[PDB]
């Protein structure tokens, strides 16, 4: 039976498991009993991205209101809601639409998770940890606990536990190091852009089955570039909080994955309200949301000339803005390299 170190095995059984896939889908409203995730298709999801984009032209451009209502009604058929009852939401504003843009994001990694699954195995020989983990195409080291490395890391969750989000408060269950296969290569280019930074990528867990196979990713062509504060790239945080929220760990599951990426920022476009891009102007190689808290300048460690902002909840001078913490974005995928995972226990304050 498996081989593997032991939270690697559990990591498999957490990130690879069927029940919870239904659970996300459920919380986006999705009507499992209409639309079973054997449905889930790259295909029917991609079509849905084009209808939410359909609604967007039209909303920012007047439109038949005899269009809008059916594009909503189109949005439904293809992605069946358990609603239900109660008065469904209209795709004729920015908000409700963006809402449905997350569900599809997620639908994407969840498909890739379950659809992942389906391959290897009447097997067995090679048991059900090493075949999933085998298909991850990723390798997983357990950082020892006592190490200055695990140490450093834990300062970083510490100090950038933020103010406002307390609360919950937070802790490190396991700490995995990762090379996924050949991502050195791709990043190669980007191993020599200036301004590189370890930042959090937090996501709902159900996601990491195909973030570990597909690498972190960006919305398809089909998707509303209005669906996203900075258009569609790849979003990242420096406070561990802004990211950790995205695990959607609740009172139970309270337990939840988070990435630490190397990211090749170079020249930061600094921004404060939304910019709907996907094209970055010339000479600029990432977007920055300029939230009012910065990780205190002061403390900024750098192993191999990546910066790490494990510095603590300080106030930036931006009052003026739409954010309260920073938000780094990069618009293609090569500019990222996954370094650590961490398993988190959410520990929800009293
Ligand atoms: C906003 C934002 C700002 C700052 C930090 C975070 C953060 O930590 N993560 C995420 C959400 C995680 C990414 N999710 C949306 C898009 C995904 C995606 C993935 C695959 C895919 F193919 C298309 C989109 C995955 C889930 N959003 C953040």
């Amino acid at each position: 039976k498996s081989k593997l170190p032991k939270p690697v095995q559990d990591l498999i059984k957490m990130i690879f498991d069927v029940e919870s896939m239904k659970k996300a889908m459920v919380e986006y409203e999705i009507d499992l009993q209409k639309m079973p995730l054997g449905k889930l298709s790259k295909r029917q999801i991609q079509a849905a991205y084009s209808i939410l984009s359909e609604v967007q032209q039209a909303v920012s451009q007047g439109s038949s209101d005899s269009q809008i209502l059916d594009l909503s009604n189109r949005f439904y058929t293809l992605i069946p809601h358990d609603f239900g009852m109660k008065k469904p939401p209209l795709l004729n504003n920015a908000d409700s639409v963006q809402a449905k843009v997350e569900m599809l994001d997620n639908l994407l990694d969840i498909e890739v998770a379950y659809s992942l699954l389906r391959g290897g195995s009447d097997d067995s020989s090679k048991d059900p940890i090493d075949v999933n983990y085998e298909k991850l195409k990723t390798d997983i080291k357990v950082v020892d606990r006592d190490s200055e490395e695990a140490e450093i890391i834990r300062k970083y969750v510490k100090n950038t536990h933020a103010t406002t989000h307390n609360a919950y408060d937070l802790e490190v269950i396991d700490i995995f190091k990762i090379e996924r296969e050949g991502e050195c290569q791709r990043y190669k280019p980007f191993k020599q852009l200036h301004n590189r930074r370890l930042l959090w990528h937090g996501s709902r867990t159900t996601n990491f089955a195909g973030i570990l196979s597909q690498g972190l990713r960006i919305a398809p062509p089909e998707a509303p570039v209005t669906g996203y504060m900075f258009g569609k790239g790849i979003y990242f945080a420096d406070m561990v909080s802004k990211s950790a929220n995205y695990c959607h760990t609740s009172q139970g599951d309270p337990i939840g994955l988070i990435l630490l990426g190397e990211v090749a920022l170079g020249n930061m476009y600094e921004l404060k309200h939304a910019s709907h891009i996907s094209k970055l102007p010339k000479g600029k190689h990432s977007v920055k949301g300029l939230g009012k808290t910065t990780p205190d300048p002061s403390a900024n460690i750098s192993l191999d000339g990546v910066d790490v902002p494990l510095g603590t909840g300080i106030s930036s001078g931006v009052n003026d803005t739409s954010l309260l913490y920073n938000e780094y974005i990069v618009y293609d995928i090569a500019q990222v390299n996954l370094k650590y995972l961490l398993k988190l226990k959410f520990n929800f304050k009293t």
